[PDB]
């Protein structure tokens, strides 16, 4: 029994467009009389980036019960229904944005959304409450993040570059070379001290593995983003 | 339905004090005290500070999307208090300043009440959680409110990319005027387009989701670059 | 009966960990079927400085109704559950974060926290008290408080107004010489015109009594803490 839906845009509250969405859900549901709980993930996605939308998905939805999942960041198409194995819906663009949390919980089948109607993923999400599930076209595969080259993942509120490359790995207190190069073509080559909590090596760049199980590189009371020019997508070699 | 469920509200109180927080706690303690179920939802509290301009926009966004519900917006630099029942049952409770201009007239008035003294941010929450418990609300009847002026054309808001919305609901290189608030004028050229990719080099107009004719310069900041800002008259030529 | 749990924090939005610690707190909800709502009061609270939290906490909570808080702040690891007379809860770090809080309330009970399970510790043991109406543990006798007899500056606006320690107890529109004690050292002495509207005298730095009862340095149309580089805990002399 469907009984959560989550929304996770990148709308930022400056505008009304998230309320719209909570309306037009809101609407909907009690038009069937059906009861559900509407939870906010995050709205400040930064603006048309995937990539930080995939990692806050990948962080927040294994945590919920069985349910419904509106994610809407997309730089424009394509735009499916995905199934879990163990019945989790995620209602989305195909571009991506669903990749690590997709794998995570496994993939039991995808569906294309139809135009039989933006305001869509509102629609087919609270749709998918009311009939606790949703039908249609079932689809071959859809459009991955992909995950072999090793680039930046995602970057904090503080400013600390989260990488790709996984605790399982990365082969303590020892130091790393890591390599970066940005999408310019400049190359920035930095020392990291190997270590268990942000309070340690504060005299240095130090990185570790986050609650979320990658690969981190910070600076003490530093936004290390900033102080090395990293955005999103820089490839990284590490040696 | 014709029963009263849910509540939203738009403030320009942002997030880091806790007066949200207490907004929201006060009307469920009320909707307890009388073991009303009802949802509460945010539609924003990042509107600017005392901007009504900002929030009568974020309002006509979102509220028509809602069914029948009851809704508080409190934006108001320092006073006159109202309920607005609209055509269809909603309830809008707030200032009489202008603030539901938009969303009023989209939604028809059916009548408008006064807000007495029998009782503030807290004055606004208890009103609209009253509206909960009894589906309904009474009072001494107003004939007009205030209203935001929209025969003057000029800046209705300003996209948090720094896009620029004129209040103009035309035909179609448009030159358009802007009068800022010191009095200084500026001259600009648009491309009026369909889309914000089209016309990348120079700066574009065009109808946005909500109907209104927007200016913009791709991926920058067109109200940083022309220092445009809310009121500003507009004139197109 | 507890129905309501509220969640204060320092994570923001850019990161997915308020959306892991609503859907942790949903799911193990979901399988109690206990029906409850999820309150959020503020997740800006600046990183670390619950000085801040405890002035948020402070100026939300009261107005609920009896129910269960969950505030997650502390730059640090002791944790409680503080009961209050009337039925409220409290559920965080013992660093001082629920002072103000627990005081107006009025402490009923504190009791210690058995890591027998941090962000999902407090959502759990938040759950868990919805899900049995209550708690029970190891009582603790005293808590770490924030000295309240040491006058300095509990909090910072948005406005950038500086709020003072000082509560509701000169008289008005008289002129009152403020002295401040920064952490580096220097003082600075201002004149300020005590009334009781932010909008009176627009010259001058002016001090009120705010909403919550504290003596409030402000500048008209400008930010008082920027102007005299005023930070959190600086210290405050009335003469």
């Amino acid at each position: 029994i469907l009984d959560i839906i989550t929304l996770t845009t990148d709308f930022g509250t400056n505008e009304g467009y998230v309320g719209a969405m909570k309306g037009r859900i809101l609407n909907i549901l009690k038009k069937y009389n059906k009861d559900a709980k509407i939870i906010d993930i995050s709205h400040e996605i930064k603006p048309f980036n995937i990539y930080h939308g995939a990692y806050v998905l990948l962080t927040a939805i294994p945590y919920f019960p069985p349910s419904v999942h509106v994610a809407v960041i997309d730089p424009t198409r394509k735009s499916i229904v995905i199934e879990t194995k163990s019945g989790y819906y995620l209602v989305g663009p195909d571009n991506g944005l669903f990749t690590y949390v997709a794998e995570k919980l496994g993939i039991k089948r995808i569906i294309k959304i139809d135009e039989e109607r933006r305001d869509v993923y509102a629609v087919v999400g609270a749709e998918i409450l009311i009939n606790n599930g949703y039908d249609g076209e079932e689809l071959d595969e859809m459009v991955k993040i992909d995950e072999t080259k090793k680039r930046v993942i995602h970057i904090d509120r503080f400013g600390n570059i989260i990488t790709n490359i996984k605790k399982d790995e990365v082969t303590y207190y020892d130091t790393i070379m890591i390599k970066i190069r940005h999408k310019n073509g400049i190359e920035k080559i930095i020392k990291c001290k190997f270590v268990k909590s942000y309070f340690e090596e504060k005299n240095n760049f130090i990185c570790l593995i986050n609650s979320e199980g990658f690969l981190e590189i910070s600076k003490f009371m530093d936004n290390a983003s900033k102080l090395l020019n990293v955005d999103y997508l820089d490839e990284i070699e590490i040696e």
